[PDB]
RNA sequence: CUGGU
RNA sequence: CUGGU
């Protein structure tokens, strides 16, 4: 370690910013690299077929040799989600480099590792407290503290470097009652903001809300409320990883004599890894949707997927689709524990409202406060800035919106940043004793993830996928023989280019009987009548239909 | 007229049931006829290239002579859009059957039909006062009743029947302090209740909203409030019918010394109507883009379209696309006057975001009470049900869960209705002294319009667009001839799938080879292609993609 | 409770 | 701040 110009810290954003999904952020200095979370982003913009959406790690598979450890702030989906794609990418089916997290953390991460073909012995997973300080390589002094969010054992992060104090908040709120009763420790981020904080990387998410974020504990009470006033069976859908909401719940179950049954694979493996380790308190068990069946409805309550009205979600298969044992009898209490994730809106507005239909009163915020965000609002926001003072500033797990607003946020401050910048995927970020300025960018970008596979969807089929949707397709089939015969049909294209398609085959004949003459070659035909009739069609119709001129010999 | 257990008033609505756009009420007493609106609805949820969308008509076309009077309650497209479609479908370029509606309400629509090739004097327009008595054949008294909403001269009705009132508020809310001074008045509404009400129609849009919805006069101040402190140029963007919140707007920049220019047909429309027939006051005149170019940045407020992040308009174009004059400069001020529709989220987040991107100040509820929704809210529509204390209880213009929460509204009143009726687009409602019940259905539904015409786009065109989008395209060319040739090709389908396309190949190729043995049809010989192709693709890919067997001799 | 280079 | 008959 060292000092001077030549000496910086490179902050490198693989995914998380200009968004709220697939975290992980690359900090290096000299050759060392530590990496910051493994993160998975959900779809639903415009998107069909795609389940998951992983970040572009070619920046880490070029400097695989130089990762000194993989540093895990939380459990959820968007934080680890991405590794067992990310891991054999970057090291392989095996790696002795050191993998930290909590034991919720590493106890979620092993299930996912073992269920994509993955020994957790191949990889090396060391267990650290939330609050622990560990050392990574020569250069990063990694001191970890407790934050309150929406899964137990989530930390922040003080990175110290040779250079200065780098303050990382991790996702977090300043929940002062959370439900397993372990608050946000403020001491190591008090006690850096004395020293003096060079850079802070803080959680954007509601940056643009003001006041404070409700309690766990306040949801908890309003939950029990409800499901105590409830009639018949009561059914429940959070987000999978909330396991402290998942508590809330069974608390209430157990509170007006109620047995809990689970649905759902997302929330059985969280929930079953989560009651392994000590996480989730059960008086009694978690009962299989068969051996509920027979109770009778004031003593049935079933928690489930589906709070954004996935298609093939257990909340869904209730509504429209259909389920086994499990359908909406009219009576029947559905609490949505959960809020519309922006562009999920209408998914989950459909879904109440067949709901609804079905004889169900379906409960759901703002009318009840069942659901509280895991992300600190403007006043913890600006406790965290007091508490820091940086010199830099970074807004970070938010969209362009939220990061200006924690920018504006930082300006109103006794004592603002020197500097504020806004966090993109893919730059790279130079961080020195007095400065802090964008210098590069790497490759980056995502990758579609099915159940068939990472990368069975690319851009290409989608930007396509999008052609067939907007405008349709147009399918021109020429023999490029002695007798020539040209047979144009179409799907999904409007009736005054589907009455135009007889001057298409006309269209095409032209170009055949010039392609066969000056004895072209087919791949020169094809470009021969795709051109005019993509000129023809958008000077008759407006429209830009996908043309496919197939031609054979 | 008459009574006894014969007599009966029967309710059709053709739209405006279980949703909140294409409003169009169907009102029959024996062998009269009247009609309460003809409205258009938007898409949104998984239609593209639909621009507008039209209820069908068919109990109109085929009762088109038993029409006595077409009743319109206001101005928006909801309301009056659909009718130059309407009109010609069911009279034709011409009819005497009177058009009764407000001054501007039939200022808008003769605007609407003159655009369409048809002529304001073709049909019979005639002129009410919002609070207008009128005679609709021999069995219908309609009392029009003043309810403010977000377009002027809007209005409810009382329906007097043979054998009993009906009332309809039509679109409204409780505003004490409108725009244009002009309250809602409850006289009739309240002279109803007194004599007896046997059926309420009441505006559901709001009925899981608690409180009171807040004035135009107080989103005015607002929106005076957050221009007064703006540094540059001011972007409005609000629905193109809210005349009243485009007053706000006009009357904000006059007081700061700006100058108003409108771009955008939608928003131009209806402001050349408003300002022509002394519904908009604007102190200066309303200015061209060009004109206000090189004036100063403190003197320029731009009105413009683009509230719902819509891809064609001004504020879309000024994020995304790009415009003549128009250029999203470092240190502007965007204000969203509206709110985002369920389903249209994501396109004003994404806008929003981008708008940001562009040194913007991009302001908006509910940080910034800059909108209020024109609908009632619990305490308005209670004051309502108190007002009139109907025996039957009919919730329109919302959807499930709207009309469901109204119902329990309703049922928690001191002297609740007999009954309440869920109302569904296409029922018929059957309506005597002591029932009120569904006993029928008529053919119904909806058609889709776009720039090249009415039905342009079909159901099936959509449904197969889908297909395209969710699963891909598989084009399978075989060649039915003494030398058979199978070439199949693909568009957005999987790579897993795009791997088995060489089977695909040999898979036709067996299924030609047995169509020439046999001699069968080329209509056969792609069935014996298409089934077999279909279930290889189900077991190896899970997939359903859309499979195009072309048979060509 | 929506648009139309 | 999301799923997986
Ligand atoms: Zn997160
Ligand atoms: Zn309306």
């Amino acid at each position: 370690s060292q000092g001077g110009p030549q000496d910086h810290v490179e902050i490198i954003p693989l995914g998380g910013m200009g968004e709220i999904g697939k975290n992980i952020t690359v900090f290096r200095f000299r050759d060392e690299i530590f990496v910051l979370d493994g993160g998975l982003a959900f779809p639903e913009e415009g998107m069909p077929g795609v389940d998951l959406l992983i970040p572009r790690v070619d920046y880490l598979i070029e400097h695989r040799h130089k990762i000194k450890a993989w540093v895990l702030t939380h459990g959820a989906e968007d934080h680890i989600g991405g590794l067992p794609f990310l891991l054999p990418m970057i090291f392989g089916k095996e790696s002795p480099v050191p993998i930290y997290g909590a034991r919720l953390t590493l106890g979620l991460l092993r299930g996912k590792l073992e269920e994509f073909g993955l020994r957790p012995g191949a990889f090396n997973l060391k267990e650290i407290s939330p609050d622990d300080r560990i050392q990574v390589g020569r250069y990063f002094t990694l001191d970890l503290f407790r934050m309150t969010h929406s899964i137990p054992d989530n930390s922040g992060v003080v990175i110290r470097t040779p250079i200065g104090t780098i303050v990382h908040t991790g996702d977090f709120k300043l929940d002062p009652t959370p439900i397993d009763g372990k608050v946000s420790h403020l001491a190591k981020v008090a006690q850096a903001g004395a020293e003096g904080v060079l850079l802070l990387i803080a959680d954007a998410t509601n940056a643009e809300r003001p006041g404070y974020t409700p309690s766990e504990m306040e949801i908890a009470k309003e939950l029990d409320r409800v499901i105590g006033r409830a009639p018949g069976r009561v059914f429940v859908t959070t987000f999978a990883s909330h396991i402290h909401r998942i508590q809330s719940v069974i608390w209430a179950a157990e509170k007006y004599g109620r047995k809990v049954a689970m649905e759902g694979r997302s929330m059985l493996k969280f929930s079953r890894i989560a009651l392994e380790l000590g996480y989730l308190k059960v008086k009694d068990r978690l009962y299989t949707l068969e051996e509920v069946k027979d109770l009778p409805d004031h003593q049935v309550l079933i928690l489930a997927t589906g709070s954004q009205g996935q298609p093939m979600s257990v909340l869904h298969r209730l509504a429209f689709e259909g389920h086994a044992k499990m359908a909406i009898k009219p009576g029947d209490t559905v609490i949505l524990s959960s809020s519309p994730i922006p562009g999920n809106e209408e998914a989950v507005n459909r879904v109440i409202n067949r709901l609804y239909a079905l004889g169900a009163y379906v409960l759901y915020p703002p009318t009840y406060k069942v659901h509280a965000s895991g992300h600190a609002s403007q006043e913890e926001l600006k406790l965290i800035l007091n508490l820091t003072t940086p010199r830099f500033f970074l807004p970070w797990h938010g969209e362009v919106r939220h990061q200006m607003n924690f920018k504006w946020l930082a300006e109103s401050m006794s004592r603002p940043p020197e500097k504020t910048l806004i966090g993109e995927n893919g730059a790279v970020y130079r961080l020195t004793r007095e400065t802090f300025e964008k210098v590069g960018e790497v490759p980056h970008g995502v990758l579609y993830v099915d159940g068939l596979g990472v990368g069975d969807i690319t851009e290409e089929i989608l930007a396509d996928r999008r052609h067939m949707a907007e405008e349709g397709l147009v399918v021109i089939t020429a023999l490029a023989g002695e007798d020539p015969v040209v047979e144009v049909v179409s799907r999904g294209f409007v009736k005054a280019g589907e009455r135009l398609l007889g001057e298409v085959r006309r269209m095409a004949l032209e170009a055949l009987k010039n392609g066969v003459r000056e004895k072209k070659p087919l791949e020169r035909i094809r470009d021969d009548i795709y051109y005019p009739v993509k000129k023809f069609l958008k000077k008759a119709t407006g429209r830009d239909p996908m043309i496919l001129p197939v031609v054979i010999e």
